[PDB]
């Protein structure tokens, strides 16, 4: 391929001084105040998948893709956040999720609860609860959010509102025996309970807030979309009636609705778009469920209206669940559209005055290699054949993973399958069920006030310390001298 | 396991209020001038490899290992890069050399020219020659240093002194006749005559200094360290002959010289300790050949006098022929090594005026994962057998390596082999002679003056245009205008 430019050393000399001359304007910092906060979660979106998306948002633009710039390498600077658990050397979504959003490191399936609550043990959560920074900026007057494209009572968006034992305990229907008796209430429950005048949800998870058997509205005669709850309760209602009757308090369930609504008018929005998990982005209607991209836009619209600010929790989420199994396609292309989502929201706040990171909670076992020359696809094959078996191989391969298909001692031969289809699985080493994590260090892009106090390589339960000191929020709150 | 102090929030909250204070002292910019500049390359330290080192250094003191903090963990600023190649997606050591040592990308292959030099193509040299940083200091009368357990002639340190339109060019003896009919010269022969006022040089690479069929020292049985120069030099008189009388030039071969070496009395020195490329820091022999660390100390010791200052380039270098050849022990043994060496040079040196980076030139295949609890060996195994085949796996895991074992139509059931052998090679989705690289991004850690320029996610041609703008060498000398 080469450019005839990148063949020229001006150009690069020329590209790295310009680089500098921002470099170097950068010294001036952003101590300002941060009026709003907004945090990016792609859930396994290691520096392996930042990569990977990366060449696939310039490729899906007929580029080479290696040279591309995501919305998120834009951000001034970057920090490397370690994710390991208490109990866990590989990290869970649960335990990761009381990390960077209640400011403290957990064990592996705990939500909300210290160190000192036992996983499934609900006795042990008493006294064990932890807040997290939605807390501390509803707390401090500022609207709060929760997009994502996976259930609201997933692990991931459960660490803002509830302190659960298991993050398994969606609804009650899932609670144990023991559990119920002891007091525990299920996710979805806190979710309506433990902070009540929460401005914005949006998200997956509609039968966790319906009675049992109770026939969801999109899929009525689906018996899996059918509501879980024995308690028999209308979380739905549940949710306005603890909202103050003069404002203006919405439920939806799909796209049409959402772009429907007025920003101006809507006090209060709750979607439920899906009884469990939103479809991928490669499987998603076009008229009946809405994008992460435009979730965002309008939730930015509705909670910008507060003037104290506002916090917004976005998770791209289902990363994860197509890491799990092994279809790159479908998670890079989930990772590309958060990455589209998080210019939006650029194009939605000003830098002066709106702090935003873009994180992760762990990596993947996801590797891309094999000396692919340049602009080759991110899902192509390796130029030459292996030494050993004489079989093409992928470029994108898994250490663990359902992609592992070995006919009778032989590894598949690729050659003659459909490795760019949507739900090809990668090959793998290890034969499971679905994909690990991985214990790898993940990445911090931060910009906006005080972003350079995520410097270097640090713990993952720094972060929300960062964004609660720049919004003079939680506990130490001298950012503001009074 | 859980730490008992792990287990109360106040101390998580504590510790990340504590790296907050910092944060903020950090806002104190260090504006000097550098002095000095050291650059660390660890070759195919990737983000899964400074973990997985972390994890090690922490285990080998009998501690869990996920709250060890590496050197390079200690430093303030950290980066990402991209190491894509002109001609490559997924890079290899040479061309990469060239973009952070001499500041413009090149294709795969070529060492010290621009992206206008095809490979190979020795006539397209000309004119397509870019200096790199080492090249800089010297002109701007700072002593040069190159230390390296590779041969002083691979790829990684020739971008420093070369300009080769192959990397394979190691001495005369590699080079086709067409090259040297078209006026090209070998690699070690322009470790001398490019630059001949470099003042230290160490590493492994005897044979490509004297003549063929000669004998090797330390080895006068091995026909294959045999020296290989058809020329008929002795490249090691050649040092000499260019050093100047009054200026004392001694040359070791092994590690009792070396430590006896006077650095008040040596004014230039070149040590080339083995034929080939050093021993692994698990093999090497402790009274023949010295460790990277010690080489490092003795290099700073003797580059230290220049009062204009110095630059000293480091490679660890085996991390990357230890990941090639799958046996994952041997390469994070490397890695830690050369974390010893960055913390002697930040005894033997002051923030204030001496510009640290550590960096690598490209990712590898190499992933580790599998939901093992806290402490659970790096070496060790996965907590549960796969669902799959229901043998257990490793949690190192390598994409395409060597380790591929498949015994009978069943992969190798790993219970039954010593996974912590210093030489198993683990499995691996795709089986190759050498694993293959990644195109996946690498940290850039940097500590000292201007270090906070080195911010976000850049190209990796940047890096060499930091330190030249710190050092005040380069064309930008802006930073002390008068
Ligand atoms: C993996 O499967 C592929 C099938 O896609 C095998 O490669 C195929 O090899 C056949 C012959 O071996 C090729 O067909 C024809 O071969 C003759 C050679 O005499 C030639 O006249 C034709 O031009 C044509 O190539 C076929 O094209 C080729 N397919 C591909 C996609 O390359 C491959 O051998 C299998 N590998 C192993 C290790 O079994
Ligand atoms: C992979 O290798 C391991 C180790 O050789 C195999 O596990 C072994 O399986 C044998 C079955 O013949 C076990 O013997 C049985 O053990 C229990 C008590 O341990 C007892 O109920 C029986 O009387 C019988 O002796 C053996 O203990 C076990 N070894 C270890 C170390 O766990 C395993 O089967 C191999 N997997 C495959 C798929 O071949
Ligand atoms: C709406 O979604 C449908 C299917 O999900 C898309 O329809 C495709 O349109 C392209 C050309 O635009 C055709 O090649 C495909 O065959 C169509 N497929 C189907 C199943 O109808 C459509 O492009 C989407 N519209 C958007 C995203 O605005
Ligand atoms: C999505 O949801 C709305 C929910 O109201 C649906 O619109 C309703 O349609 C029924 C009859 O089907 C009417 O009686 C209601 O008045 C409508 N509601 C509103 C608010 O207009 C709508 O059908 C759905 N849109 C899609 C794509 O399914
Ligand atoms: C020199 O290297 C040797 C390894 O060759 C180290 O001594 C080894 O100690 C282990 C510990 O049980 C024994 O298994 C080996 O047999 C020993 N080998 C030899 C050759 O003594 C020794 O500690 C090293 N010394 C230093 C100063 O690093
Ligand atoms: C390393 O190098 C030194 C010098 O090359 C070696 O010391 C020599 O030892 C021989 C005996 O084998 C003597 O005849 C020479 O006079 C010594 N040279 C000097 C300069 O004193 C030494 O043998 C080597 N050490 C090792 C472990 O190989
Ligand atoms: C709760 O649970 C366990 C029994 O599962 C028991 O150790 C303990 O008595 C109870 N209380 C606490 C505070 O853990
Ligand atoms: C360089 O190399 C080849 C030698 O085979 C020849 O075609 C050509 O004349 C030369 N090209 C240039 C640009 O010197
Ligand atoms: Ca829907
Ligand atoms: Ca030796
Ligand atoms: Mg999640
Ligand atoms: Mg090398
Ligand atoms: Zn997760
Ligand atoms: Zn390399």
């Amino acid at each position: 391929l080469v450019p005839e430019k990148e063949k020229d050393p001006k150009y690069w000399r020329d590209q790295a001084q310009e680089t500098l001359k921002y470099a170097l304007e950068l010294q001036k910092l952003n101590t300002n105040v941060a009026k709003n906060v907004i945090m990016f979660l792609g859930d396994g979106m290691g520096v392996s998948t930042v990569t990977a998306a990366r060449i696939l948002k310039g490729q899906l633009h007929h580029n080479p893709g290696e040279e591309t710039r995501l919305e998120m390498d834009k951000f001034p600077f970057v920090a490397l956040s370690k994710t390991y658990n208490t109990n866990a050397q590989v990290p869970d979504s649960a335990g990761t999720a009381t990390a960077y959003l209640c400011g403290v490191k957990a064990n592996e399936g705990t939500v909300g609860v210290s160190a000192a609550t036992e996983r499934s043990r609900c006795n042990t959560t008493q006294g064990n609860e932890v807040t997290s920074i939605l807390r501390w900026a509803k707390d401090a007057g500022k609207s709060v959010g929760i997009v994502t494209t996976t259930r609201v009572n997933h692990a991931t968006p459960s660490a803002a509102y509830a302190h659960s034992a298991d993050r398994d305990w969606y609804s009650d229907n899932e609670m144990p025996p023991e559990a119920l008796s002891q007091g525990c209430k299920d996710i979805a429950y806190q979710l309506m309970h433990n902070i009540r005048d929460i401005d914005v949800i949006m998200g997956g998870g509609r039968k966790y807030m319906y009675p049992k058997n109770k026939t969801d509205v999109e899929y009525e005669s689906d018996e899996k979309a059918r509501g879980t709850r024995l308690d028999g309760l209308d979380l739905v209602d549940t949710w306005k009636s603890f909202k103050p009757r003069y404002k203006h308090s919405h439920f939806i369930w799909n796209r049409t609705e959402l772009l429907t609504l007025d920003p101006h008018n809507v006090d209060y929005l709750l979607g439920l778009f899906e009884p469990g998990d939103m479809q991928y982005e490669l499987n998603r209607n076009n008229v009946t469920d809405p994008s992460l991209s435009e979730m965002v836009v309008v939730a930015i619209q509705i909670l910008r209206k507060n003037p104290k600010g506002f916090f917004l929790l976005v998770e791209g989420g289902r990363i994860d669940h197509g890491h799990h199994e092994g279809k790159a396609k479908q998670a890079l292309h989930e990772a590309v559209e958060m990455d589209r989502a998080i210019g939006q929201a650029g194009s939605l706040t000003s830098s002066e005055d709106t702090l935003t990171v873009v994180t992760a909670d762990h990596s993947h076992v996801f590797t891309f290699g094999g000396y692919t020359p340049r602009g080759n696809s991110i899902f192509g094959l390796a130029p030459m054949l292996s030494d050993t078996d004489k079989k093409p191989f992928t470029a994108i391969l898994y250490g663990n993973g359902p992609g592992y298909k070995v006919v009778g001692g032989e590894r598949e031969n690729v050659s003659m399958v459909d490795y760019a289809h949507n739900n090809y699985q990668a090959q793998s080493a290890v034969p499971l069920r679905h994909e690990t994590h991985g214990g790898e260090d993940v990445a911090v892009f931060s910009k906006g006030p005080m972003a350079h106090l995520l410097h270097g390589v640090h713990e993952q339960n720094y972060v929300p310390h960062v964004m609660a000191y720049a919004a003079c929020i939680g506990a130490n709150l001298g950012h503001c001298a009074p």
